[PDB]
C-alpha cells in the first residue's frame, strides 16, 4: 500500500449525541410539485443500513443506522469536519454503553455523522445517548502522489478499498462513474471536509447501473473537490462514498462524501461489480 | 390481505417524554356559556383507558393512558407526524424502564401522542420519563388501490382491523357513520398526518349510537382527508380512530385520527356493533 | 326606527395595533389536491383587493382586503381581536397618512389581524409598521327586546344600517346566501366567536348555490350556534355573519366569516336578497 | 400584442424590508485554489456596481448591484424573498431619500436579500437601515394558452417588454447565452425557485463561450427544470433566468440567476442574441 | 504620477456604524509596574486629542483620537473593521451634525472601533449613538507592477498622496521611524491584518530613537510580514503602517499601528524623514 503521513495525524475525541428524527414539515415536496408524508432524516433508523440500496425506500434523505448530532451549534464544525468514514465510535451513555461502531458517512445542513453498530445494539439505543467518535484522518497525504488529495477517510479503511498505485497512477475501484451534471444540492459548500453533496438521479438506471447502494464507492467525473465542493473542471475526478438514500425534491438524491480528488491523468477509476465499505466493517 | 409497500417503509426512533397534566385555565367554558372546574389533557390518566366510553367523564379533552409530548418545539412535528396508532412504545427511563406499550392516538394543538401500557406499569411511571416510539407506517400504500390513501397506522395493526377487499371495494368495519356536519375543531389543519379532529357531538345518541368509545373506528361521511383535514366533498369518505374524550366547549368533542380516506366508489364503511383498536392491543 | 339596545352603556375604548407585513410561513401553499402553488397570502396593505370585491377568482390564499392590522406584541392580541368591531372607526397615527380615517371591515383569527378599509388615495402613503388606532365599540351590545338573540362584533351605528327589521317579534335579516352547517370548516371550536372568524370551505361560489360571494357580504349560517365558542352544530340555530377574507386553496379553508348575530330560527329570519354588503354603508 | 395571462387576478401587496449592511462572516474569502483574499462581499449600498455592468472583473465576491434589502426580522424573510419580483416598484420610506422610487433587479438566497436599482442621485442619500417598501406583484402569473410553461419571479409589466414572442404556439425568448446543466452550482436543491437564485459556476465568461456576462442579462439554462425546487436535471427541459449578482471566488459559486420561466424545449425556444438585459427597460 | 493599480475594479460599499460611548471595563488601568491608575480610555468623542497630535504625553490609555465608531451589533463588526480604510469618506447620518463629512484616520481591534476625524466645529454637535456612514473603499487594492508588495487598509486616493515613489522598480516610502520587530506587541497573531491594528510597545518615544511619535504618523516595521495574519517575524520582511491610537500603560501595549503595505526589503525602501503624517492630507 501507499506511503502516507498517517503517523503525523492527530487522533482526537469528537463528541455528539444520537439525533432525533427531524422533520421541518410533515410534507416533502416532490419534483412534480406534489406533497408526500414520509420519514426523513435523523434518528436510529432500524431497517435501513450501510450495504442496503439507496433507492426504493418510502422515505426522503433517509440516513442509515444511527444519526449523531452536536450537543450545540458551536460543536458542529468540528463534528462534521474531523469525523472520517471508518473511524471508531463508542456509545458513552444509556443501555448500549461501551458498544462500538464505525462512521459510515456524514450529512451536511442538519450536520449529522452517521454510524453503523451491530443489529443487537440498535434495540438498546435511545435518542440523546452520548457518542464518542475517535476522529482520525483529516490531514492525510499520499507522500508519493502530492497532487492527489485525500480526505474524510480513516487511514486503516483507506488501505482496504483495493486502491493500487501503478506507474505514478492511482487505480480506484468504483461501482459507477457519475457525470458532473448529475450532481446537485451541496455544490458550493465551503469545504468538502465537512459535508456531502447529492447525486440527483431519481432512479439508478439514470446513472446506468441496476442499483446504487449505501456505502458504494463512486467516481464523480469533472468535479474538483479540493477546497469547496463541486467545482466543475474538465479532466478533474473525485472519488466518494454514498452515504444517504434517494430524495423526492428537485436537486436532491443520494449523498456522497468525497474521499479523493485530483486530475484524470493521476486518478483512474475502474468500474467493478462491487465496491462498498460495508464489506470492510 | 391487501398488497402494500410495507417492506419499503422506514422504521425510525421518535422520542418524547411523559407530558404533565395541562390546563391553561382552571375553568373550561361550556357551550351554554358556563364555567366548570374539571381535569383536562396530558399526564398519566390512571382510570381512563382505550376501550372506555368517550362520554360520561367529569372532564374535558381527557386523554386515555399516557400522554407523550416532545422534548422541545423543533421535535413536535416529527413526533406528531411519524407516530402511528399501533406502534410499539418503550419506556426508556424511570422505574418502568423497559416496559412496552402501544400508540393509541395523537392529539394536535398540545401535540401529544397517546400510549397504552398495562395497568401495573402506570403506577411506576413519572411525568418527564423518557419515551421511545418505534415509528412506522407513514408512506404505506395499497398497491392495488392507488386512490385509497392510508395513514397514521401501524401496518401490522392495519391488517387486523377486518378490512377486506370485496366486490370491487374496500369494506371497513366502523361503529358509526358520522355526518360531515358533526365534525368541528381541527378542520383545516395543515396535514391529516399530524393531528386529530373533533366529532362535535355532545351525546353519543346525537350520532345514533348508544355509546362511542375511546379506540373506536368510525367513518366520516363526505370528508376527504388526503392532505389537509376536513374537506367537505359529497361522496368522499374517511375512516378514523377515536382518540380522546368528549369535551364541554362549542365545536369540540371526541377527537378522531384519520387512517383511510378516498371516494365512496372505492370505500364501503360497514356499520357494526364493535370496532375498537383495544381488541387487538 | 331601530331595535332597542343597551348602546349607551357600552364602553368605547382605544385599541392599538400596527400595519402588518405580508406573511408566509412557506413559499408554498398546499392545495386540496396535494399540489403546491406559490401565491400571495395574508397580511400587508393589499393594493388591489378591497371590501366589495369578490372573495373568489384571485391568485392568492387567505387574501385580506385593504390594510391588515396586527398587535404590537402577543399580550395585546386578545384585546385587539376581541374588542375591534366591524364598522369601528380607525385612525392612522404615524407615517405619511397620519390622520387618515377608515373602518374595520373584518378580522381574522390565527395570525390575529383586524382588517381595515381606507380610501384609495391613503393606501399609497401607508407603510408596514405604521401605528393604528381602532376606536373599539360594540362588544356587550344587547337587543333589549330579544334577550335570546345575541349580537356581537359589530359597531352599533353600522348595525342600524343593515336593513335588519323587527316585525311581529321576529328579526328579518337580509343575506346573500344561506350556508349549510357542513360548509363550515377552519375556526370551528375557537374559544370565542368574539375574537375570530371561521371559514366557509366552498371552493366555488356555485358550491353554495350562488354566482358570487363578495368580501363584505352578509350571510346566514344554518344550524350553527355561535353564542360562546365558534360553530356549535344545533338543528334550528341560525347565525348571521360578514365575509372578511378571500377563498383559500387548502383543505378545510375558505372565505372567512365573522359572526354578528346568533340565535334560534324561530326568532332570526334570514331573507335571501340580491345585495347585502357592508361596503354600501362605508 | 402579448401572451394571454391571468394578470388581472394577481394580488399586489406591500412587502417590507430595510437596507442591509455590508456583510462578511470572515475577513477572508476562500478561493477554488485554496488561498485567501480580503475583498468586499455582499449587502449594502454598492456605489459603483449596477445592473448592466459586467458580472466579472470586480475585486469582490458575490457583489450585489445597487441597494440590498433585507428583512426586518427572520419571520419576514420568506415573504420578502418569495413575493418580490424583478421589475417591481420600490419606494424608500424613511431617511433622506424618502419618496424615491426604484425597481427590483434581482434577489439572492441564503442571506436573503432583494436587490434594487435607484437612480444615481438617490444613492448618496441612502443609509443602511432605511425602510424599504416593495410593491410586490407577479407570483401566480400564468400563461393561459401555455399551461406547461411556468413563469415566475417577474413583474407582469416587465415581462411584456422583454421581447418574448409567441409564434405558432412556441415561445421565443431572447437570451445572451445558453448555459449547460453542468455549469450550474450553488443553490441547486433549494426548496423553491420562487425564493432564491442559483449560481452559474463559471470562473470566466469564456467558460460559457461568451466574452462577457452582465448583471441583468437574460440567459437560458439548458436541461434544468425549475418548476418547484431548483436545478432538476432533465434532458429537454429549459429554463430562462436573469443574472442578479457578481462572480465569486469560491468553488461551486458564480453569478447568480433568478429563474423567470421554465418548461420543455418543444415550447420554449431560446434565441441567442447580442443583447438582452433588464437594464434597458428599467 | 502614480503606481499602476486595479483601483477601477475595487468595490465601494456602505459600511454602517454608530458613535461609540467611552468604554471602561474597570475604573482602573494596570501599569507595567503593577500599580493602578484612574484615567480615560477608549471610545467616545474625544474633544482634545486628534490626528496629528502626539501619541504620548496624555493622562489616558489607548486614547482614540476624534470620533470612535462601533458596529450596531456584533454581526456587523467584521465588515466594519475589514472594509473601512484609512482615508475613506465618512458622513454623519443622524443627529445635529447630520450631513457633516470626515475621514477615517484608523481602526482599533478588540473593541473594534473605526476612528474618524471631523472638523472641530462638528464635534460639539455630535452625540454618542449618532449614525455613521463609511464609504468603504480600498480592500482588494493591488499594485499591478509589484505583485509581491501587498497593500491594504488604505483609501486609493489617500495612498496616492503619501509621497511614495516608484523608482527603478523600488518603492520608496517616507516614514518617521523604523521600528524593530521586538518592539511590536499586542495584536501579533490576529487573524487578518485587514481588520485590526497592533501595538508598538514602546513606553517612550525615545525607546524608538525619536523625540515624538504622532497619531497619524507613517512608520516602518522591520522584519515583520503582515500579508495575512498579523506580525509574522521574517528577517528581511518590511511593513509600513499608520499610528492610530495613543500610548498605553500596560505591559505589551502601546500606540497602535494599522498596516498599509507589506513585502520584502529589496522592494520596499523606507526613508526616514522629518514629517510623514496623514493629517497633512485630510
Ligand atoms: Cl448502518
Ligand atoms: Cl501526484
Ligand atoms: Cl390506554
Ligand atoms: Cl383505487
Ligand atoms: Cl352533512
Ligand atoms: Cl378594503
Ligand atoms: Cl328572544
Ligand atoms: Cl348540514
Ligand atoms: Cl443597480
Ligand atoms: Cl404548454
Ligand atoms: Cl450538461
Ligand atoms: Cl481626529
Ligand atoms: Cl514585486
Ligand atoms: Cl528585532
Amino acid at each position: 500500500h501507499m506511503r502516507t503521513n498517517k503517523d503525523r495525524l492527530v487522533r482526537i475525541s469528537v463528541v455528539g449525541e444520537i439525533a432525533p428524527a427531524k422533520m421541518r414539515s410533515p410534507y416533502s415536496v416532490t419534483t412534480e410539485g406534489t406533497v408526500r408524508v414520509i420519514p426523513v432524516l435523523g434518528g436510529i433508523t432500524y431497517n435501513v443500513k450501510v450495504g442496503d440500496s439507496a433507492y426504493g425506500w418510502a422515505g426522503d434523505h433517509v440516513e442509515p443506522g444511527v444519526s449523531v448530532m452536536a450537543r450545540r451549534k458551536e460543536e458542529e464544525i468540528p463534528l462534521m469536519t474531523l469525523s472520517c468514514i471508518g473511524n471508531e465510535v463508542i456509545v458513552m451513555s444509556g443501555d448500549a454503553k461501551g458498544s462500538r461502531g464505525f462512521v459510515t458517512g456524514k450529512h451536511g445542513g442538519v450536520n449529522h455523522v452517521l454510524v453503523h453498530f451491530e443489529e443487537e445494539v440498535l434495540g438498546k439505543l435511545m435518542v440523546g445517548d452520548k457518542i464518542l467518535i475517535k476522529a482520525w484522518g483529516q490531514g492525510l497525504k499520499l507522500l508519493d502522489h502530492p497532487d492527489v488529495k485525500v480526505m474524510n477517510i480513516d487511514p486503516d479503511l483507506f488501505e482496504k478499498l483495493g486502491i493500487q498505485e501503478k506507474n505514478g497512477k492511482i487505480h480506484v475501484p468504483v461501482v459507477a462513474k457519475i457525470p458532473a451534471h448529475m450532481m446537485g444540492s451541496g455544490i458550493g459548500a465551503s469545504s468538502s471536509a465537512s459535508t456531502d453533496y447529492d447525486i440527483m438521479a431519481s432512479n439508478p438506471e439514470d446513472l446506468g447501473v441496476a442499483d446504487l447502494k449505501l456505502g458504494d464507492i463512486v467516481a464523480i467525473q469533472d468535479h474538483d473537490n479540493s477546497y469547496g465542493v463541486g467545482k466543475y473542471r474538465k479532466g478533474a475526478v473525485s472519488i466518494g462514498v454514498v452515504v444517504h438514500s434517494a430524495c423526492v425534491s428537485a436537486g436532491h438524491g443520494p449523498g456522497v462524501v468525497v474521499i479523493m480528488t485530483g486530475d484524470e491523468s493521476k486518478i483512474l477509476p475502474e468500474e467493478v461489480e462491487r465496491a462498498n465499505i460495508s464489506d470492510y466493517l
